[PDB]
């Protein structure tokens, strides 16, 4: 009921429509991306600096690092929202890599609608040190978007890009997209 056709606008990039949203997966370094929100995949303390969280915090800068620690105090947070620092985004949403990926992506999508944001970039949450299986992660990310669209919640959000660090993970996402295509 929602899926378009998988196509490729550049080598190593694949996209398909999911309702009104363009869902893209691409190879690369997320810190090179521009989007309204960039998603960080971190630990329960929000001060992880290994893997994608290291790339993100080192590029975002020390003010963002301070923001994370401060917010982590305030509450028993499931995710936190900070400024983008020196990343090319309006906000970073920091989710926990070990947490349910579908829930995490749903939260991200909701927060983006709240801010009338149109673009999101995220990594393959949980597929590194968290050791969540890439196919389960892919399934969860795409499921979250499909559910969002089904519920009629997608109004401002128009583009969701997963930036993926290795071929092995890219191929899994592509397979999961291809399985769903109309
Ligand atoms: N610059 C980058 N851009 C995009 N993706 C990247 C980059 N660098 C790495 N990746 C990919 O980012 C993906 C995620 O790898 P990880 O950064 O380990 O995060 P997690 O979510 O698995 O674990 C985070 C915490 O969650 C749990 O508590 C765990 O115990 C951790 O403490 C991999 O595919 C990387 O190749």
């Amino acid at each position: 009921m929602f899926y378009g056709t998988v196509s490729s606008p550049d080598s190593g990039v694949y996209e398909m429509k999911i309702g009104s949203i363009i869902f893209q997966v691409a190879s690369g370094d997320i810190t090179k991306e521009e989007a309204d929100v960039i998603v960080n995949s971190t630990s329960n303390s929000f001060n992880l600096k290994a893997g994608v969280s290291k790339a993100i915090l080192e590029c975002a800068g020390q003010n963002v690092e301070r923001e994370c620690s401060q917010q982590a105090q305030q509450r028993k947070n499931d995710y936190i929202i900070t400024g983008g620092g020196f990343l090319r985004c309006k906000n970073i949403i920091h989710v926990i890599g070990g947490n349910d990926v579908k829930s995490s992506v749903s939260s991200v999508l909701q927060e983006c609608e709240k801010k009338n944001y149109s673009s999101i970039c995220l990594p393959a949450i949980g597929t590194g040190n968290a050791k969540q299986h890439p196919d389960k992660v892919a399934e969860a990310i795409i499921d979250a978007i499909e559910d969002f669209v089904q519920k009629g919640s997608a109004q401002s959000v128009k583009k969701v890009k997963v930036v993926i660090f290795l071929p092995q993970v890219l191929d899994v996402f592509y397979a999961n997209m291809k399985k769903r295509e109309g």
